[PDB]
């Protein structure tokens, strides 16, 4: 059972290749997760140079298997149940009045390391919109991820709205539609409706000259008593 793999600290690797309006870039992340406390600490680096989109727009793309599921909800934790073989996460992120990202990620163990391999494609971004114009503040509001089972696909879907803060006090909405499907043939947990409550703190490494993002995230399952 998948959850047995998460009782202690697990190293995480994230590798993203992206193309947004033809701007190609890559991000490499390292860090660790402790699902006991729903805690992620990660540092992401753009290995191709300057990130052509704001870091906060990549937070959701850049391992919900590290959510803390309260014991009374453990039968609803799809993500860990899919491990170690993993799951494929597909998202469409629709930025209101602007372009969209489509992402595909394979999340699985490689040895004792949890790896998230991602391809991101962004299209129809406006040149001086909030994304390609870099008008988003370097922060991240707390939000819920709402999960529902997709039993015909042996997986789950999530929907949620991210509100990115624009530097002028306004909000850039990013609608997220997500589907997750197991990679392996083992049984997985198909949950009741519930949500993940998440909080993310973005920061910088003061010794780091590369374009990068330090992230501290807490994710807790809720919505079932
Ligand atoms: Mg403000």
């Amino acid at each position: 059972k998948g959850e047995e793999l998460f009782t202690g600290v697990v190293p995480i690797l994230v590798e993203l290749d992206g193309d947004v309006n033809g701007h190609k870039f890559s991000v490499s992340g390292e860090g660790e997760g402790d699902a006991t406390y729903g805690k992620l600490t990660l540092k992401f680096i753009c290995t191709t140079g300057k990130l052509p989109v704001p870091w906060p727009t990549l937070v959701t793309t850049l391992v919900q298997c590290f959510s803390r599921y309260p014991d009374h909800m453990k039968q609803h934790d799809f993500f860990k149940s899919a491990m170690p073989e993993g799951y494929v996460q597909e998202r469409t992120i629709s930025f209101k009045d602007d372009g969209n990202y489509k992402t595909r990620a394979e999340v699985k163990f490689e040895g004792d390391t949890l790896v998230n391999r991602i391809e991101l494609k962004g299209i129809d971004f406006k040149e001086d919109g909030n994304i390609l114009g870099h008008k988003l503040e370097y922060n991240y509001n707390s939000h819920n991820v709402y999960i529902t089972a997709d039993k015909q696909k042996n997986g789950i879907k999530a929907n949620f709205k991210i509100r990115h803060n624009i530097e002028d006090g306004s909000v850039q909405l990013a609608d997220h539609y997500e589907q997750n499907t197991p990679i392996g043939d083992g049984p997985v947990l198909l949950p009741d409706n519930h949500y993940l409550s998440t909080q993310s703190a973005l920061s910088k490494d003061p010794n780091e000259k590369r374009d990068h993002m330090v992230l501290l995230e807490f994710v807790t399952a809720a919505g079932i008593t």
